[PDB]
């Protein structure tokens, strides 16, 4: 149908059809009389998987022959979403499969909707991992994603009476056709035990063994015939485990619990033993694999020339002492040589500002679980603090602040400190964030080793986040400037010469309108709710957190509502306000915010005076596949974190690419986005970082704003008095109380400037042509925010490898 | 190579080869450079599975169209063993696959050895289930095996220092290519809750739900293109289960424990809740499936014309009250009509003599777990005892003895009593056993309803147990009388006209010698032990139990040893004595017997005076696949249970078919075996049932035998004094003590007659020609012991269906 989706050759279509029927019969053991849509999805999935296989085998073969330097991306999270469409896009099979399925009398779109999200992540960090794998494959890097195959991913969110309920994401129930179990590459991982000191150095003995069984998933690059591997480990008990009889067999589940469930805390740290077991499990199994592969090329001097290990935050920080343990205790390298190898191998990406999100493991935990690793950590600390002392003689305070070991009631290891010490490169994930690392939280580490600190501004893959989710926009772009932009997104800048082209303006607005119609219809069928598709689609989708200030959004929504009620017969630009996201199960306040959103909806959406001028919708179960639908439908992207709290953000980039204007603070990558588009093409409001600091010094008194802003006082009185909760008038006292006395994120401070800025948005929306021109200026300057740019910077400036757009043979 | 293995057409071989390479590439994602024998096994397995698929789909289609009466074989055990060779035999693909693999440079036999046994059974009962499925498919019956997909089957037996160690049978580790998960046919099963009585009858409420997910495995008939289904249920938690967050997800394992592990008690009853959950789980899921299928043909009068349910012992006895519960509580039939339907649908096979093996469930267990089923059981009991009272007025004692409810400290339900009451047919598993049911343990039930009691003497499938495990013997038989005997084993009787044919005598002895050479070699490589292949192979393989009197065998072995030591320079027929089997993990005495066997081996096998004249070998990890190797190699089959204790036995039949002579008691099917062959062609010894009764009346005094038999006294003194346990002289005091004071199975009573009979065996073995002639007379009369005969009797005399040898189209 559309060009970017590839050719549908007669031969290709015929071949896909016959392979689809072969899999239905032989693979699924169904005839056409009893097959369900789900059988058809599986038959198609198996058919597309077959086109990966040749390329996967040849790619891995190629890496054995050429023996390039290998990149190991260690993450506890890969937020992959669905695989079927992504595979079709990257192998140029989408039109052929559409055609082949059409002729079988099936609708491919309906079959795509049957696929489960692989939800093995919480949000931004997990998704960044997924976007990176895509870009690494597209840039022909010999890269491997390593993580955990959780049996249960991020929970499915149900709303009951306006409250979040969690239910288990049983994503493997029907089988995963994309993974290949490799039970033959199973590896032992050790826990507990104790350290014996002998003549021949330290020995780790009397350990409990858990096996790590790898599952490999193909990662296809964009039309380059490259297929990289994502290897995820699953925990399995050894067969002698506990070995009255019956109970011993049932107790195998204790070991296998390690890979059972993803911890659902976005940007918070819980010091749980099971979480630490997950961290070591992935590190220990991965390092053995890395070393095995390296030895099939006694001399570890070349190790860093053949191996890069990237740590996705501190979650796999144990890679540093584990690498030391293997090199020192097993390979019998001296300490200094092993340390050299380790530093030159490892690099650490920080994704964290908020101190409560930083991993600080109690020493008693590490002592019991990983006795040898704790010894190695103490040794690292001593040698590190010896260098600090020599460089800064007499600065005893610096020594305290820089220690890997935090003193206190409980001693803790600061895993971030361990990562900086043991890595040749430390980066943040947007320029402002990287600067903040150098100026505040790692100021001391920066002064000792300035050379280590880099920036790598985040990005998103334009495959999933444009071509896949928004084919209509991809196509009208491709009509003017060709297809090359999909693997070279800077080419979108050529669209600035179409900003006054009437036809292009018409087409950009048409695509947006079509996406909105399609999303409105989706809301009706799947969730029995009606919305005006001619309204401005104001969407804030992201995990529910105080720093992201969904509450600020709520305050705006109630303001619009109170303004309509005061002057019912005055024109206002209609809006559909859509807020979506999951709260961490133990985060009370996040759960109250969801409840407040739905309570506002309950009042606003049933007020007859409001009409269809204002609708508030909570989007249930926000996940990757819902993001692919709602982001192409959005007009206004809400990126309204308190300045200094969002390290980067990546949602922001998704919306920029997909033809929404941004209302945001100068936070994270918002800063670079506004710089690329021009500040005049961006709705900036609120305190800068500098302003937040000024407020903190003299002290934040919310009362002052309540006293000076009547519109805000009204809202707070409504909340307090039960306007939004008639049956339980005090339901939201925790929210009021926090806003008035304990608001770390200064919601009131940005309120006035936000509401004013929101008025400027409405004004521009009244002028479709000028709205769409500003949209074009955004899309056209979004090139920097491709993960291809990001990975190319990682490769040249950290990993020491050159990317390539050259194709492997087919 | 050999004719019974089928044709190797040029086309067939070429096609198998290309499909093997296709699966290696696309299914396994391997090239030939990195593939292991295990990858080759899987490629072959997937290639053979493909030939089942067409036939499986067409067979199930046929049953929908023709709508024949359906047979449901409910068992907690299916001891299937390996599937690959069996599939090849039944589809006539064995020579073609041999040829195809040969040309790929692989050895098919080596690939067969990589397949795991499906060990979802303990021994005789589980294997009977497997043999039956084979015969049901071969006889074209619309039959379904229903059971539990245990994650862990019967444990792997290791011997350490002569002691049994158990380790977990992780049979699914590498995947099961033979099963098809059917997650779309998942069904809820209920536990706990309580009963509400309303206007509209009883309601079972506030239950815990476990889901039952079916896995289907194909069961091919012998060259008739019929493929039946074995459906096994796996337990899965619902997604709202327990739904702090993390722990709720981890607690899902409590529900899934139901299908985790097979209980390893052969012929013993443990009243464990988890075992009762397994029993209900398989019953509840199966009955829903049965009813669903029946409704796709409100009127249950035809239910018994369309459904037969066979209960494999009492393990699925809850099918009776469950069927009543569904019909009465859900379908709203009146009690009497529902009861009629139930009785006419259900039939019960008893496999049990020993009272400690009979299932007697505490009422408090059923009360908590299955409140409604207990109500229905009490109601069944009342109405049943009302009929007893009317037929036998005043016989209050009979009422007590026949009650489904046993009075005592703990009240118990006698599940056997429930099965007789609720079934139209009750059978034992050999003639002597069926008579004993009528004369002793169910005498009362027989007098009330004589029409219900039948015999169905057990059998073994000649596919696995001749063609598959002993191709050389199959072939020389086929040379003379053709191939038809494989599906009509009575034709073996034609071999009696070859008993004086010199060439046939030569060939039978040659095959035996080749099997022995091959098995001797197997012992050397896999277990570093050497044996004389010219010795008589005396084998006793079966689960370790007191009633099977492995100890009697031990007494014979020590007798031979003491006789050699007394007269070292006298000729004795050389013997390799091989004893194998598993003990239940909590059965102390069975574990001591294994230890004694290995301790005798430790003395006998290292005595230089003995030479290679006597060797004692404990065969480790006896299982179906080891039985396929050792049974064709055997000369003497040891079937030496105390008269009245072995319900049937089936090992006995396997050896008869495979050219071993039998030494046995008149127990179980031994009686019918001797009647078929002629008593002169069988080594019968020991007490009959009548003799055991006579001994019990006056009392069994072991001392008397010890006092009168010097040879036996010597053995007991050796055991006591530490001759067989020098470092621990009192190691075997429990064994001595039991033999002398607490022997329920009267080992000493049969000792003299056993040893004498063993001398007659040795004498005949000195005369090869006459030994082989007697072997021929055994093989030739083994036809009755085909499971095809057995199933044909079940079908005509219980299920009311006619078997068929007519082929479905290919
Ligand atoms: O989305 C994120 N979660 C965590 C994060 C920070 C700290 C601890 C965690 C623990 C688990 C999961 C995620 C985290 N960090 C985040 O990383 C993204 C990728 O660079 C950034 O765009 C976000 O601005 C940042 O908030
Ligand atoms: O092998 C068997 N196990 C049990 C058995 C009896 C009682 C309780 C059980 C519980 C679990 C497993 C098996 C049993 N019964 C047996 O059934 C076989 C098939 O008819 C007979 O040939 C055996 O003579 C008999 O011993
Ligand atoms: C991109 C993405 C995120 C990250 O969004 P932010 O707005 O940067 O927090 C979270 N969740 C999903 C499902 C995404 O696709
Ligand atoms: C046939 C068989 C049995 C039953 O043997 P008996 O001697 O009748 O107890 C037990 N186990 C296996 C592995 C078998 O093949």
């Amino acid at each position: 149908q559309i060009s970017v989706r590839g050719l549908a050759g007669v031969e290709n279509v015929t071949e896909l059809k016959k392979n689809f029927n072969r899999h239905l019969h032989f693979t699924l053991v169904k005839d056409r009389n009893v097959a369900t849509p789900r059988d058809y999805y599986f038959a198609l999935a198996h058919t597309v998987r077959d086109h990966l296989v040749g390329r996967w085998i040849r790619t891995q073969q190629h890496y054995y022959e050429k023996d390039p330097k290998r990149i190991y991306y260690l993450s506890l999270e890969f937020y992959m979403g669905r695989t079927l469409q992504n595979t079709m896009v990257n192998l140029a099979l989408e039109n052929a499969c559409d055609e082949a399925t059409y002729q079988l009398g099936l609708d491919m779109e309906e079959l795509e909707e049957i696929e489960e999200d692989a939800g093995l992540g919480n949000g931004g960090l997990g998704r960044l991992a997924a976007c990176f794998l895509d870009s690494m494959a597209t840039l022909g890097l010999a890269a491997y994603g390593y993580g955990i195959r959780y049996e249960f991913g991020i929970f499915n969110q149900k709303i009951c009476g306006g409250w979040q309920m969690e239910e288990a994401d049983d994503w493997l129930r029907y089988g995963n056709p994309w993974e290949k179990a490799r039970p033959e590459f199973t590896l032992p991982v050790h826990f507990y035990g104790r350290v014996e000191h002998t003549s021949q150095g330290a020995k780790w003995v009397d350990t409990q063994v858990v096996l790590a069984m790898p599952y490999d998933t193909p990662v296809p690059g964009y039309r380059n015939n490259v297929v990289n591997t994502m290897r995820l480990w699953s925990a399995k008990a050894p067969n002698d485990f506990n070995l009255g009889y019956i109970q011993a067999v049932l107790d195998r589940n204790l070991a296998e619990n390690i890979s059972r469930v993803l911890y659902p805390n976005d940007n918070f740290f819980e010091g749980k033993e099971l979480r630490l077991k997950q961290e070591y499990f992935v590190v220990a199994a991965t390092l053995q694999d890395i070393i095995r592969r390296f030895k099939s090329s006694t001399n570890f001097d070349a190790f860093p020339d053949k191996v890069a290990i990237q740590l996705n935050d501190t979650h796999p920080s144990l890679a540093i002492p584990e690498l030391m343990r293997v090199l020192v205790d097993l390979e019998r390298l001296d300490w200094d040589k092993a340390w050299e190898v380790t530093v030159k191998t490892c690099a650490y990406t920080n994704h964290t500002v908020l101190p409560e999100a930083l991993e600080r493991w109690p020493v008693h935990l590490l002592e019991t679980l990983l006795p040898r690793h704790l010894q190695i950590i103490y040794e690292i600390n001593q040698r590190f603090l010896n260098r600090v002392a020599a460089a800064f003689p007499g600065d005893v305070d610096r020594l305290r602040r820089m220690s890997l070991v935090e003193e206190g009631a409980v001693k803790r290891i600061n895993m971030a400190h361990l990562c900086i010490a043991g890595s040749h490169a430390v980066n943040g994930v947007a320029r402002i964030h990287s600067e903040i690392l150098k100026k505040t939280i790692f100021k001391d580490f920066y002064e000792l080793e300035p050379h280590k600190f880099q920036n790598k501004t985040n990005g998103i893959t334009p495959r999933r986040w444009l071509v896949l989710c928004n084919p209509g926009l991809a196509e009208i772009i491709a009509e003017r400037i060709g297809e090359e932009y999909i693997s070279d997104l800077d080419q979108l800048r050529k669209l600035l010469s179409y900003v006054d082209d009437e036809a292009f303006i018409r087409d950009v607005a048409k695509v947006k309108q079509e996406n909105k119609l399609k999303f409105a219809a989706y809301l009706e069928r799947e969730y029995k709710v009606h919305i005006n598709p001619n309204s401005l689609f104001d969407v804030q989708v992201k995990r529910i957190h105080e720093y992201k200030r969904q509450l600020l959004n709520c305050l705006h929504v109630i303001t619009l509502y109170n303004r309509i009620k005061k002057e019912p017969n005055k024109f206002v630009v209609p809006r559909t306000v859509m807020i979506g996201g999951k709260a961490a199960p133990g985060y009370h306040m996040a759960k109250m915010i969801i409840k407040l959103i739905t309570a506002i909806g309950d009042v606003v959406n049933h007020d007859p005076v409001v009409g269809d001028r204002l609708r508030v919708i909570f989007l249930e179960n926000y996940r990757v596949s819902l993001a692919e639908k709602v982001i192409p439908a959005a007009d206004l992207s809400e990126q309204i974190s308190t300045a200094g709290t969002e390290a980067s953000g990546t949602g922001n980039m998704k919306f920029m690419l997909n033809g929404a204007l941004t209302i945001g603070t100068m936070d994270g990558a918002n800063v670079e986005m506004a710089e690329e588009a021009g500040e005049e093409n961006f709705f900036i409001f609120g305190m800068r970082v500098e302003d937040v600091d000024r407020l903190d010094q003299r002290g934040y008194n919310a009362q002052e704003y309540y006293d000076r802003i009547p519109e805000l006082r009204q809202i707070i009185e409504q909340l307090s008095s039960g306007f939004f909760s008639p049956k339980q008038p005090d339901l939201f006292k925790d929210i009021v109380n926090m806003l008035m006395h304990h608001d770390r994120f200064k919601v009131f401070a940005d309120y006035e400037e936000y509401v004013k800025c929101q008025e400027r948005v409405s004004a521009l929306y009244k002028n479709p042509r000028e709205w769409t021109r500003m949209v074009i200026r955004n899309i056209a300057t979004s090139g920097k925010f491709s993960s291809d740019r990001t990975i190319a910077q990682y490769a040249r400036e950290i990993w020491g490898v050159e990317p390539s757009r050259q194709r492997l043979p087919a």
